[PDB]
């Protein structure tokens, strides 16, 4: 169940995600991209633009318009908001890591490559 697996993906990687939330965010400062998970064919994250989003949630009638509102509202100086498009629907992550953010990225010293690198194998490997 893929559903399953990005939920405990996001609590067993929980300051690695917030780490790497952290540097996309410094990267757009005023969210003009948000974090975003593609599952197709392989696991990968991608910049996704609000427009984008917007025109997503156009196609799916509505659906998704919680995800927006989270992804307009949250603040990323606390929280993770990671959209992922799967095969079947879309997921959005959302959460506050333990510590924040910008404490998790120092914690870890890694650059934003060595953080997708080593996410994007991790979940490659618990979804199969």
């Amino acid at each position: 169940p893929w559903r399953y697996r990005l939920d405990q993906f996001t609590k067993e990687e929980q300051t690695a995600l917030g780490a790497l939330a952290w540097a996309f965010y410094q990267q757009w400062p005023a969210k003009e991209q948000y974090l975003g998970l593609d599952l197709h064919p392989q696991a990968h994250f991608i910049s996704c633009a609000p427009q984008a989003i917007a025109q997503l949630n156009d196609q799916v009638n509505g659906r998704i318009q919680e995800m927006v509102g989270i992804l307009y509202g949250y603040d990323p100086r606390t929280e993770v908001a990671i959209f992922v498009i799967g095969p079947t629907q879309f997921k959005l992550l959302f959460f506050q890591p333990i510590p924040d953010p910008a404490s998790c990225f120092a914690a870890l010293g890694l650059t934003i490559e060595e953080l997708k690198h080593r996410l994007e194998k991790t979940l490659q490997e618990k979804l199969a």
